[PDB]
């Protein structure tokens, strides 16, 4: 198994790129051509492309397609970036959930041809001609570690394991590489959590293998959706008593573990919402915490990522995709979005948060290099 970033050109999506052109518009209108230029060099870096329900698997093939025109024309080696996440009874310890499919309503094997409709979109000619990276299943086993006191959660344990193994047999090809999301230093970063997750891990790599022989993954996918730093400036005080007080740490602790129990330590970090520090009061808040900004840039660089266990930082959770409503009166309302840290107004989850954007630009961290035309 090699870094499959070294080398590689991450996929730049082109529907979020679009988006952009709201927030370029925005910084021509108030005179400021410095952060429009800068939000030209957002839309060249790369993201995930989420998978977040199966209507979603409609818009793989022609992203494939729009990749390897790209390939021909650019002769980069293109790799795509997918996140799967659709779990039945998905987000267990929240207290709702959009995810499509449930336990109660077949949702196991639902689950099962939603997987099996993606892998038929994988396994084209054009998608032959690619490089895959895949994020499985955020908000999923760190669950079973730190929220087993929930009885959705202990419904879903099983299943959550049973249906990542699933995916990881099912994607077992020479140009695709998985990642199993292993959530972020302030939840199973704790010293009590790091051993139980590792075992987790291991334990669904397992049952993979018992459904295709040799099954392998690359390694973990950590700091998705979150905002934590990969290495802090100043260290903050609700990270006391955790030795993963930023994503670098994170990995560092974690690795061991791993390590021990026989998994892949290899991992790829979120930094997509992650330049700017100190913008929450408590670890635990997450929808759209106001001022966050845009962290290190994707890259392989290890004068920057410093780490053998860390193959790239990578842009999971696209930044200005909004994280859930502010409305107390929408039907999809998160109290978490009210937090005293979040960003309000907000639109609802995935909805276009442009003035959300704007700070990102503005609060990015390096500050971005701008785009000028020829
Ligand atoms: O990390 C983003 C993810 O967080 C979920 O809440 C976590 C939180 O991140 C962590 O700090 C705390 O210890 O545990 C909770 C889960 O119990 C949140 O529920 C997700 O919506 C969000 O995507
Ligand atoms: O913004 C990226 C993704 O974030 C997820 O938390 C949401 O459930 C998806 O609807 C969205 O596509
Ligand atoms: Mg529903
Ligand atoms: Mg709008």
């Amino acid at each position: 198994s090699v870094n499959p970033y070294i080398g590689r050109s991450p996929l730049v999506i082109k529907s979020y790129a679009e988006k952009l052109e709201e927030t370029i518009a925005y910084f021509e209108a108030q005179g400021d051509e410095l952060n429009a230029a800068r939000t030209r060099t957002v839309q060249g870096i790369p993201t995930f492309a989420w998978i977040s329900d199966s209507a979603t698997i409609d818009t793989i093939q022609p992203l494939i397609a729009d990749a390897v025109a790209h390939q021909e024309a650019s002769g980069e080696q293109v790799l795509v970036q997918l996140v799967i996440y659709n779990l039945p009874d998905r987000d267990c310890a929240a207290k709702a959930s959009d995810g499509e499919f449930h336990l109660d309503d077949d949702g196991a094997n639902k689950y099962r041809a939603y997987v099996d409709r993606i892998v038929a979109e994988l396994s084209t000619a054009d998608a032959d001609k690619l490089h895959f990276s895949i994020v499985l299943e955020p908000d999923s086993l760190g669950n079973m570690v730190t929220n087993m006191h929930v009885p959705k959660c202990q419904g879903a344990a099983t299943a959550y394991k049973e249906g990542i193994a699933y995916t990881i047999a099912s994607l077992q090809k020479p140009n695709i590489d998985l990642y199993i999301d292993a959530a972020h230093g302030g939840w199973l970063g704790w010293n009590d959590n790091l051993r139980p997750s590792a075992e987790i891990f291991k334990e669904t790599l397992d049952l993979a293998r018992q459904i295709t022989p040799n099954a392998t993954v690359r390694g973990l996918a950590i700091n998705v959706s979150n905002y934590n730093p990969y290495k802090t400036r100043a260290r903050e005080d609700y990270t006391e008593w955790n030795n993963a007080y930023d994503e670098w740490n994170y990995v560092k602790t974690l690795t061991p573990h791993l390590q021990a129990v026989g998994f892949p330590a290899q991992f790829i970090v979120d930094q997509g919402r992650s330049g700017r520090e100190g913008i929450r009061t408590e670890w635990g808040q997450w929808c759209n915490i106001r001022n966050a900004g845009f962290g290190i840039r994707p890259t392989t660089d290890q004068a920057i990522v410093d780490s053998a266990n860390v193959d790239a930082i990578v842009w999971v959770k696209p930044g200005g995709e909004s994280d859930g409503t502010s409305d107390v009166n929408a039907v999809r309302f998160d109290e978490n979005c009210r937090s005293p840290a979040s960003h309000v107004p907000a639109p609802e989850a995935g909805e276009w948060f442009n003035e959300f954007v704007v700070n990102l630009v503005i609060n990015a961290n390096p500050p971005l290099e701008p785009t000028y035309a020829a």
